[PDB]
């Protein structure tokens, strides 16, 4: 078989060790967290990520997946590493790397043997020096002379559909610098890919890079759309019309081309910023990114331009409700959403605002406190309510009841944010 | 079905011969005489494969006729195709003229209801300003006659227009009556995947496709150069993200930059409509400074190879078309590269298997036109490969580093693996 | 809207459960008192990914109740979808017998929509069975009829029905054309692609579908079995010729051959339409022969191996459902192996990480279950690799080595390559 | 690199050219010294004027001698036909094998791209060998797969812009070679016998997608369901896909009814009967009577004597090939129950002529085919038959019976039969 450490909680770190568990490895899952690794193994901790609770539970049962908070003692086990830690955004927008060269050296300290590390975390072009350099000192440090082989494997799943993504990726990006790495990688991936072997072998720098492009391209794409929508909106076209009308071009394809409130999450806003950051360190300013994230900031303040301009300015007091609060449906996990864009200017405004998630409420009273109103249901937030804002387009809220919202509200206004909606009330949408 | 198309640039002229193909009777009308003349004998105004075949056997079979009167056209006609240019007017909007001089000419002729299809890449609510124009015209003659107005934008390339027209990925059409959404049903029905949508979201369409195809340019471009400064790979990079299915793998690739008719002025239009509108197009103005910038890169790698000490060297140039396949230069990027190499007083050796005639015609004496591609680089101190047309792929090292005075080779198209060779990322 | 579904299985489950958590008000009816008491109370075991959570939220939310009276939920819906079982002729009994209760309780128009797979032509008869009942009510009330096909497949149901390649629909009035149109835009954000026919083509297109699919794998079937007399490799040639566009690389995988209850069936019911009419589905008999002929290979390759001397051997077997994810074994390879196996006197353990229960049911105590993949090993002198449930996928063959009387595996899914075993698969 | 092509029909001449315009000098060889000539002075779109570019270019030369081709070349391609006891003929495969194994002077690698079945490369090398050993010389050389999937009128975009290209190798210096003539023009690299078997594999499931479709599309008739709409909804299954479902009166040519009667052959040779094949290819030739049958019944067997007309003869649009045709059989059967017949193709009428003699009347237009028609089939789909003047039709028909053997016509008077 094979014996595999995964360092990370996060979506990327649990669900690889999970779904290589699942698919017969002996797995390790390490985390600093021992409140969260503890809850884990007993499946006390509330999860969202589709299928993931149950996937967990079984591996834990059968043996294969256990999890633990010292990466020392996982490393002497293990055959091939990931370090799946987090990358968020440093004080001055670069990717921080400290948690990532602390897992490398305390890989470094513990090392036995022979082990490939691969750096599945996201991580700047050149960091496999840095993390090499690292493991290396330690080795040093201990006067031992002990083999090993860096790889990049970056991570492309997303929220919300992640075991999906993880066991049927579109491909599999690896970097390495070494026949060794390659062959153990093949080996790994071999058995899953039963489809068609599409691992792509490149250069370390280049997968490194290849993550960064990928989020960047994507982002782009949600940039480009919002600056269309938002054009159609003043010369009377439809972009829903325009985007089924330009993602039929095979060139272009019909995937990530939805407008509206805009993107968040952790990781386009971060990503986005750090390869902009490693531009800059490099004397090039990347344009076209930059002005991707200016649409991105802009796009955030329209749900509530709409309701302001509807009301002629006059919005002060009002009571509003919102649908959805996570930054995508899927997930409770609300960094950088919209909704909070919303929400903040609300409140400066002194509006009541009664909110609604089916997931993500708990994670809101976490940021928010008692300055929302948490309601029951979609059609409790609603109960008079000025203006209804559908923000995430969690499936229970695609066929409501128009009827009973009109007779629940104080005023028949729904400003969708995700252009999910058409009337059988004012509709406000996005193009 | 008897059509009419007016316009004989690769949209008119091949939309026309392909509707001709498929069993139509077929009238197409330019204003230029000599144009129609050459056509009437035989021989094609464009540089389009397979075209003047298909012409000459639809010409005989008596499906397809030319002619220089709308006039005369718009009686017999069911449809007659607007598909005049749009090219960049002098503030950088599009330039309405010929679209709405053939407008006026159908109005003056019209005899009984007719649908008229704007093919012709026009700013959105153009098909207003159309109807209006028409209307105008029926209005003088005190004339009663109903008529519908249509927008079905082209995507054909040039030099692979007929494939494009024959085997499209969709078909956009505009429409605003039932009497029109019928009548177009019934003309493609017969060759295929077509999207029904307002008039002014089918024109949205055309300039939103063209202006995301030149972004994904453009970002491919700013990844590239990154890609130098930092130790990547951009064809791997490309392979890399390509792959993801939201992407795609078609049209990533980094170079020289875009040129032509279409994405410069499309673009530079679509940027315009937003400022009429009081809406800045960020990603786009972005988009269009990037290129702007990528087609100096070129020039830029000769002279830091060199140190800045360019003065009076010989260099050859491979390709001078916007792109492989056609004789068009408009916006290339071997202009701009040939411009500052004149600049700084360089002898310009060019190559280019279609469009020598076209550059002849724009640089006249400046340049030195060769033969063929090894005779360009005779003593050439730098080879630019600027348009990656198919007979430039396997050159010869060895022929070609004996003829040239110094093995340097700057890629502009990344075709090319080992002379010094400098590419793009 | 107002939706009711009849019928508990597979696919009645997953369209009622899918319409309710995209916020419709969904009634799903069955007879199985017992079962509807488990639905609604979140008591019985499903093995479909994601399904058993999806119903007890909707059913917390007060989106989706489970009752045993379809003349309770007619009144209340807008459209109806009959969802029953239909199990080479068709019992087309419990779609009628639906089909008469919608006639009894119609209160005013509806919808009634086939996603049950019924032979070409039935959406006659349901329309002629509702209208009786309306006749012997004294009432005039007009109705639509509709067929809507389904798709999913087991063990990725609720990703099939959320995200489908398309969506078939057969009507005959603008008014169901209408109706369905609302159900279904709100779910296809990406782009539209609800195919509408006639009735009949929709029917017929269910049937057709299925049966291209067995098509080809009975065709990689035989190609993998040549491959194997000619020296070629199976894996190599599904690569060369899927990667023509016009072929495509999904369902290509030749193996031990298809089971389930729907291939068969669908084939046999093309087969049977067929010589009804007086024609014979000339590709469909070989396809069917093709694939009753797979289902041996497994245990000829063991006896080949063995030179025919077999009896009294104890093998291993990995995995009993007809494919991962399931515990369904109906038709499935595994049993055609196991009954071999017994007609020959080999000693069979068995493992399955969901499907044990219903092989006991099957089979008594005719085979050995065991606990995990490693303990069906355990004197083993060869194992077969029947079903690719993942946790099969990398194993610890020195455990192995060590666990068997042989080191023999045969694999019916050509999932493996080995790193002192010896490996058979197909092709 | 200097390529040599032996072969001249579409595959070896539209590679030839093709690796021309790709700047590899190539020198393509055939054993018919007139069609040379021609050359240096078959129905293909672009093909003409490519080579015409590349002769001048002096990239592309026309030959008959391998023996001087062969000293010449990096690389030399075995692209000659491989036409039907129903085996696939090898003969002159193995005649080019054997002129390259008297010619070599020095290591070649030598590319079969002509359709072989599994194991030929074996003989192929056996046969090059004992031209060597014969000579009394010790020269090495390596031997690949590279099959084409061109179709004939479509070939130079399907050469130019491939799906994939498929290459069987049984060494590394193969491998870097061919892989250094591709990269500047996806590439799928495997042992030779699975490159051969990727090529009958290929052609029989669309044979088999065809057969298929045609069991369905009869079936349809029967029961009341309409096969086009059946198509679009089968088709529409990413896991089947839309393209090549399309039923009517057969496949023809020479590729397909060839390749799956060689692929059976190949099987029974081993001992395996191919059942799902043998299937496919009898559903094949009963489709090929359908039209005919039709048109009998419409009429009730009475059918002496009558006029008919046909649209298409070649076995597809775009070519003048008439190979295993779907027309032949209509005509054949057309001419023994003593119907007159009017045919009409846009370029295949010479081919036609060859087969048929005087026993059809060949006429100059669609228009001109129909004149006292009581019967119109429409058997290849050619464009210019998609959007006709019914009217025109009926005026100039004996009896406004159109039988389409394509599914392609809708009516706007007439009664239209077609399949499913
Ligand atoms: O680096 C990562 O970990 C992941 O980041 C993203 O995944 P994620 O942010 O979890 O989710 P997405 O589905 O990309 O959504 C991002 C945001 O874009 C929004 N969005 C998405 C698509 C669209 O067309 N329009 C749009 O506004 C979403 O609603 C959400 O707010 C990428 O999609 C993953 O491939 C990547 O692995
Ligand atoms: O390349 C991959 O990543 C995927 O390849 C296949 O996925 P796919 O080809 O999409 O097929 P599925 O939709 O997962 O399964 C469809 C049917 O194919 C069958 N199958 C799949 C794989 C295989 O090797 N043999 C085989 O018969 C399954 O039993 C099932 O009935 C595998 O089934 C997945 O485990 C894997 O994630
Ligand atoms: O509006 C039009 O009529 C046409 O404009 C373009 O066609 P075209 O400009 O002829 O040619 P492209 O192949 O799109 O090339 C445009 C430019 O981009 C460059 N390019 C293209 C693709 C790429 O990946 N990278 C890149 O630098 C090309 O070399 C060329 O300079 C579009 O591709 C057509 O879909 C559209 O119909
Ligand atoms: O009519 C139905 O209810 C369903 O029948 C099948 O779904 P199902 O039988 O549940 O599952 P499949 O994944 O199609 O598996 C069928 C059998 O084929 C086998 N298989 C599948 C794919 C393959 O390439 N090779 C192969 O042997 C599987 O292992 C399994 O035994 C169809 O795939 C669904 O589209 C259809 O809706
Ligand atoms: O047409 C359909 O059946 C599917 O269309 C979309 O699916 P898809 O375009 O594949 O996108 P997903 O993978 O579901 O979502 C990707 C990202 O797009 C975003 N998204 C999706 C839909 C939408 O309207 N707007 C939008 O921003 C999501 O928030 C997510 O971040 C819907 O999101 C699915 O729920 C639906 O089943
Ligand atoms: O071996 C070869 O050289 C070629 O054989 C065929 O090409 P070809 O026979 O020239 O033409 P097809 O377009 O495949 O048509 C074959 C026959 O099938 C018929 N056909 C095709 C497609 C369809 O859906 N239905 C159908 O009846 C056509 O009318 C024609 O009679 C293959 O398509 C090529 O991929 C292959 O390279």
């Amino acid at each position: 078989s094979l014996d595999i450490a995964v360092v990370g909680i996060g979506y990327v770190g649990l669900v690889s060790a999970t779904c290589f568990a699942e698919l017969g490895a002996n797995v390790r899952c390490i985390d600093t967290d021992r409140n969260k690794i503890e809850q884990l193994n007993s499946g006390t901790i509330p999860i969202y990520e589709p299928g993931l609770e149950k996937m967990i539970a079984r591996n834990v049962k059968a043996g294969r997946l256990r999890f633990g908070t010292e990466i020392e003692q996982a490393v002497p086990e293990a055959d091939i590493i990931f370090i799946a830690v987090g990358t968020p955004a440093g004080e001055d927008g670069s990717a921080d790397m400290s948690y990532v060269l602390d897992a490398a050296r305390s890989i470094g300290r513990a090392m036995s043997r022979y082990i490939l590390i691969v750096t599945k975390s996201t991580v700047p072009v050149g960091s496999y020096r840095l993390i090499r350099k690292a493991i290396q000192e330690e080795l040093d440090k201990r006067e031992v002379l002990i083999d090993f082989d860096i790889a990049s494997n970056p991570e492309f799943l997303k929220e919300g559909n992640a075991i999906d993504d993880f066991m049927k990726p579109d491909r599999v990006v690896v970097g390495v610098d070494s026949d060794r790495a390659r062959e153990l990688i093949t080996s790994l991936y071999k058995p899953m890919l039963l489809n068609n072997f599409r691992v792509l072998f490149m250069d370390i720098a280049s997968a490194e890079m290849t993550k960064y492009a990928a989020n960047a391209m994507l982002a782009t794409r949600i940039s480009f759309m919002n600056d269309v929508a938002n054009l159609c909106e003043r010369v009377g076209a439809d972009v829903s019309m325009v985007r089924l009308g330009i993602g039929s071009d095979s060139r272009i394809g019909s995937k990530f081309l939805y407008p509206g409130c805009g993107y968040g999450g952790s990781c386009f806003p971060k990503d986005v910023k750090a390869l902009i950051r490693t531009a800059e360190d490099n004397g090039y300013r990347m344009e076209v990114l930059e002005a991707v994230e200016r649409v991105n900031e802009k796009q955030k303040s329209i749900l509530f331009d709409k309701f302001s301009t509807y009301y002629k300015g006059n919005v002060q007091g009002r009571c509003v409700a919102i649908w959805g609060l996570s930054f995508k449906p899927g997930t409770d996990d609300m960094r950088e959403a919209p909704s909070l864009v919303l929400i903040e200017k609300l409140l400066e405004v002194g509006c009541r605002v009664r909110v609604y998630d089916p997931v993500a409420m708990k994670e809101a009273q976490k940021r928010l406190g008692d300055k929302v109103e948490y309601t029951t249901d979609m059609y409790d937030a609603v109960r008079g309510a000025e203006a209804l804002f559908h923000v995430t387009e969690w499936k229970e809220f695609r066929m409501p009841d128009w009827s009973a919202l009109s007779q629940a509200m104080a005023a028949s206004l729904v400003i969708d944010g995700r252009n999910v909606y058409e009337l059988p009330f004012t509709l406000l949408n996005i193009g």
